[PDB]
């Protein structure tokens, strides 16, 4: 059973994955999620941390949390489900689709990175939606896994005398971390825009950790000539092996398949509409 102080505040309902809950807050009648997680203490003391600061309408919001037997987090509900529900057995969306929803993927991550955050877990079920409407808001959730950018930073401004080789060497790469979010995202925005992943092992010899850090992954041009090529040249810079040469999220949002008014516009009217709920009359 759920503690005294969780029912208290809550109507535990159905279960959405696997764990978390449907719930209503009894104040207000409205529904909410309930993520539960047994103990682990770690992930979760950041996670709460985490997204207690965090301030974007495509990052999930925390409503509340109970340290218990086990862990409870309440989070704003979203309707549409997970992306990957979306995208699982060779389903793909249109392509003027992911295209509004990566674009909300690069300002939440751009965001997270802006303020020191590296997700490290971005995968299609890691995305929700915010209806059953193809035409909606997304979410970035699962911070459990995120780093939090000195180390280095202080080693070396001091007596490299007896700074071992191996230190120094990794100076050059160090601060470049966040560039795997930007693979992650290249990975993401290939299966939605093809229906299939980059690199499986489905009819291929080759091994995953191969075809990874080679860059060479399953180009099936069949499916991929009904896509732009401003779309796939995108995800090509995305999935680049060198992370210093790899897009950051602002050079993909530069990019010609994202100067698009329309998608923009989109995600515009779909922002106001979820902040008339919110709305406060302001100074004129
Ligand atoms: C179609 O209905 C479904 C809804 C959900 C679902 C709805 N809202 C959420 N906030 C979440 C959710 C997903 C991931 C995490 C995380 N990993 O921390 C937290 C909350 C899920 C799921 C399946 C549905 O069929």
């Amino acid at each position: 059973v759920y503690p005294k102080a969780l029912r208290d505040e809550y109507i535990m309902s159905k279960t959405l994955g696997s764990e978390v809950k449907l719930a209503f807050e009894r104040k207000t009648c409205k529904k909410v999620a309930i993520k539960i997680i047994s103990k682990p203490a770690l992930n979760v003391e950041t996670e709460i941390e985490i997204l207690k600061k965090l301030n974007h309408p495509c990052i999930i919001k925390i409503k509340n949390f109970f340290d218990a037997e086990d862990y409870y987090i309440v989070l704003e509900l979203m309707e549409g489900g997970e992306l990957f529900d979306k995208v699982v057995g060779n389903k793909r969306l249109k392509e003027a689709t992911c295209k509004l929803y990566f674009y909300q993927m690069l300002l939440a991550v751009q965001y997270l990175h802006e303020n020191g955050i590296i997700h490290r877990d971005l995968k299609p079920e890691n995305v929700l939606l915010s209806s059953q409407e193809e035409d909606c808001l997304i979410k970035i959730t699962d911070f459990g896994h995120s780093k939090i950018l000195t180390s280095l930073m202080r080693t070396l401004c001091g007596t490299p005398t007896y700074l071992a080789p191996e230190v120094l060497v990794s100076v050059g790469t160090a601060g470049y971390n966040r560039a795997v979010d930007c693979w992650s995202l290249g990975v993401i925005l290939f299966i939605c825009l093809s229906g299939y992943p980059p690199f499986s092992e489905h009819r291929t010899q080759v091994s995953l950790k191969d075809q990874i850090t080679s860059g060479k992954y399953n180009f099936i041009p069949e499916v991929w000539a009904e896509v732009s090529e401003k779309a796939l040249d995108l995800v090509k810079k995305l999935l680049v092996v060198d992370p210093k040469a790899r897009f950051t999220t602002e050079e993909a949002l530069r990019h010609p398949w994202l100067q698009d008014e329309d998608m923009k516009r989109k995600f515009q009217d779909l922002l106001s509409e979820e902040n008339e709920s919110t709305a406060l009359p302001q100074v004129l």
